[PDB]
């Protein structure tokens, strides 16, 4: 019969392609609740100095967003007082007291100013008296590299996973009596459960230079994806794991990252400080997940659906 | 033929309404992987005091959520010790020593008492002794107010958003050799591609007093909408800027946003710390997207579902 | 006549299960924009020490993460200098200064090697001697439990929400102007609007021991769902609150919630610091939301849907 094979081809067309391929045949739940608990480890050294983790990465409670300091600019013995300006600052340059108003305060000036043109920290320019912490920046500041041994730092991300509605739980780190999570280098393919991640290895899958990204900054995203057919087995609901940078790598404007912090003391009575310019390499932990277990009621409306495009072809 | 005008009706109802207006013909992704990169610029006086970003601006990493302090009730000289209790706890005020019995630990108290009545710390009243951080706030604290120039402060925010599906990104900053990030004011129209906004701006656009929310504290959302379709050129991908206040506003129980927090010292070997209640205005940077690319899957089955109606009418 | 009986068997069908139960004649935004402000209260006492929120919340800005500290690992005086390694660290152990190498550098190690063998911190054994921020915490920390009147800490969260394609905004305090959220005990259903939850019921409702999660530290989360039909009173859309562990509770790998952090002095002019391994309790403030109101035009879309099955059937 010529119907018969007409309606063969047209059945397997709808059926092979509308409930296999997108999968008609399950309800779907898209974003889990996650937790992510990262830790870093790794110490580098700067000119007769030892640095710790204490000290780079910041903020320090372990979340998804923490920040691996690679390089600062560091001002010591910052007190509230009286210092030439910034030559860097609008109208800072004075060469007579008359050129200073007294009272003025840019806010992208670093105090307020005092009416007097002192000599500037370095030679033979003279630049505007401001009130305020002192000295400033851009005329005491010293710089250290601490990104010397960063690709080689280690970074412990840990996940779990939660879709409410199926009532799925999975984690990245498996029941494993040994120690295996202590002698682990993460693969995609031999160790995907041993979630620790070279810094390096993390930067070479963003396709970027350790050295740029170390000296300007940079934001790099680790994405967790859990894409997990209920259906099956948990032992087939794993992490996927992908590496890339967030932040504009061509903007002349504003490349890279940074952010300032200050270390408060009290030296005989006088609260000093000292104010740190941080460059770093900001780590995202970004967690994407879609999972589909069988439910009888989409089932059967898609089935119903496809029954009525047959009828009506 | 009166069923070629009726179809050329039918027809035209479901392509310019179907195919047109809800864009039936594309494949669609909501919500990008964003980076926000924030910094804050301006400084403001309070008596004899000059503050900085580093001060006012907590925490300082430059991220999607941060504090800009506009008040403070700081409290000084703070070490473990003993001191009357705040008169405003339960059971605190005395008239003897019968009346405080030692050991009882207030959880809305400041300490351990001691069993002992002592005069406040402004008569002539008399509170329970307590024994932890002395004094306590309510009876030393300092007010400050210094958001008397947080209007004028400025907000640099940077965002680069990814579509992963479509490989699409976009940044909110331009590639411009010139000085324009430097001397640029943020317009919706002539100047939509320098993101620094100032305070007084987005309280403005959130319609909010800054009076208001600089004394009680607030949050104010900066939502940033990337509704781009990319069957045009990455030209026409723009971000559209949103100011909204997000807490609420007339609730009298809980009005506002604050904080406390602690800078701590080692005077002559003691402990010491400055305790700060922080009132201030919160800023969200929220992102929300949703590209728009043509596939043909989808064309295809929503041409067909198209037929299959017209046929039916 | 039979069709009438078949006709009306098959609407009620497909009436009372299509426009009822699914609300097919509404349109829906998923996802709203939240504010999550935070504030913990309670103070706990150590062996002749109080502790306050500031110094175990961490962070202190009181937002949607923060985390509550139980228990500390802390390590008094630590200088950069020499000192031995811990005990603990690869190839550290010694029995004579040939088994230790100068300059090596091992990143889960603590400092930088001196090519020396000094006695450990506690005899008998031999360790090799390193440069970095001594002395080690594995040699010289000291355990302090904090999480004793933990159960009785209190939690306000206070939420707002808004849906801009509604135009609906809601939060979880009520405009009341007595003190009742001065004097009140979260209950789901007597006291829904007071937002104010201890650590206690929080872990109660979680499903877990306060002794267990106090010890190794773990993560909670608080989730509320705004499921609000816009059709109805605002009186109607209310918060719904859920409590459950988002960490995983069988690995032995890695068993909780850790992070370490210290506290920087300046002692005759030398930078010292106190450094803490903080165990704790991380409270994830997580907002779901779904709101429904009719709209016109997926009313009609459906019931011409609806009408075409009942055509065909
Ligand atoms: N909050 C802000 N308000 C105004 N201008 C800003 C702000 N943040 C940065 N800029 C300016 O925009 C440009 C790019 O920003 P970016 O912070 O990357 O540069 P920078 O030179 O490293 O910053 P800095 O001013 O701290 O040296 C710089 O010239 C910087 O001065
Ligand atoms: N974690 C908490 N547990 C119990 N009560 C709280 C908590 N946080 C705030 N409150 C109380 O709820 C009311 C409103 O909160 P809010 O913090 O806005 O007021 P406040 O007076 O500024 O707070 P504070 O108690 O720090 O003075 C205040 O009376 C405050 O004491
Ligand atoms: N960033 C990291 N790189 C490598 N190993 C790690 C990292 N973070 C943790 N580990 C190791 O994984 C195991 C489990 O992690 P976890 O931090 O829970 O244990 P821990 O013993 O409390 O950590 P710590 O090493 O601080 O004592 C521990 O043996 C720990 O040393
Ligand atoms: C300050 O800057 C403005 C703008 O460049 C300039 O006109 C003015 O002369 C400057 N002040 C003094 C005292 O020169
Ligand atoms: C890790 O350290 C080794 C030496 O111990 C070095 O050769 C290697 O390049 C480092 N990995 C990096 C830089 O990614
Ligand atoms: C403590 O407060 C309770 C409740 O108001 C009160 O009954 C009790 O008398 C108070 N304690 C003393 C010693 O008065
Ligand atoms: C910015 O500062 C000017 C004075 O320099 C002031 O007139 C203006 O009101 C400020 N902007 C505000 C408060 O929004
Ligand atoms: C360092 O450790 C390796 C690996 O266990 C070992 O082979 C080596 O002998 C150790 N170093 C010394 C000096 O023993
Ligand atoms: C709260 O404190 C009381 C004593 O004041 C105690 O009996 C109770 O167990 C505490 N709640 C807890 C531990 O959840």
């Amino acid at each position: 019969v010529l119907y018969r094979a007409v309606q063969l081809l047209i059945l397997l067309y709808f059926v092979w392609y509308v409930f296999i391929v997108q999968k008609s045949y399950q309800e779907s739940e898209t974003g889990p609740e996650s937790s992510i608990i990262t830790k870093v480890k790794g110490i580098t050294t700067s000119e007769h100095k030892v640095w710790d983790v204490e000290e780079y990465v910041k903020p320090p409670e372990g979340g998804s967003v923490f920040s691996i300091i690679t390089r600062v600019e560091a001002t010591h013995s910052q007190t509230q007082g009286t210092c030439p300006e910034s030559i860097r600052v609008h109208n800072a340059t004075c060469l007579s007291d008359a050129d200073c108003v007294a009272g003025e305060l840019d806010m992208l000036g670093n105090g307020l100013r005092t009416g007097r043109c002192v000599p500037y920290y370095q030679g033979p320019s003279k630049t505007c008296e401001v009130f305020g912490w002192c000295p400033v920046e851009d005329g005491a500041s010293v710089s250290q590299f601490l990104g010397t041994m960063a690709p080689n730092f280690t970074i412990l991300i840990k996940n779990s996973i939660h879709y409410p509605k199926f009532h799925f739980s999975k984690g990245n780190i498996a029941d494993r009596t040994d120690g295996y999570l202590k002698r682990c280098t993460f693969h995609e393919a031999s160790d995907l459960y041993c979630p620790i991640f070279k810094l390096g290895f993390i930067v070479e899958k963003a396709g970027e230079s350790f050295t740029e990204l170390a000296h300007k900054g940079g934001v790099i995203g680790v994405i967790i994806n859990w894409d997990c057919d209920l259906d099956l087995p948990a032992s087939e609901c794993n992490p996927k794991y992908s590496f890339r940078r967030l932040d504009p790598k061509h903007v002349p404007a504003s490349s890279g990252y940074n952010f300032r912090f200050a270390k408060y003391y009290k030296i005989n009575g006088t609260t000093t400080r000292t104010l740190i310019k941080a460059y770093g390499i900001r780590i995202d932990v970004i967690v994407h997940g879609q999972a589909g277990k069988f439910s009888l009621i989409p089932t059967i409306i898609n089935l119903a659906t496809a029954l009525t495009s047959v009828g009506v072809g």
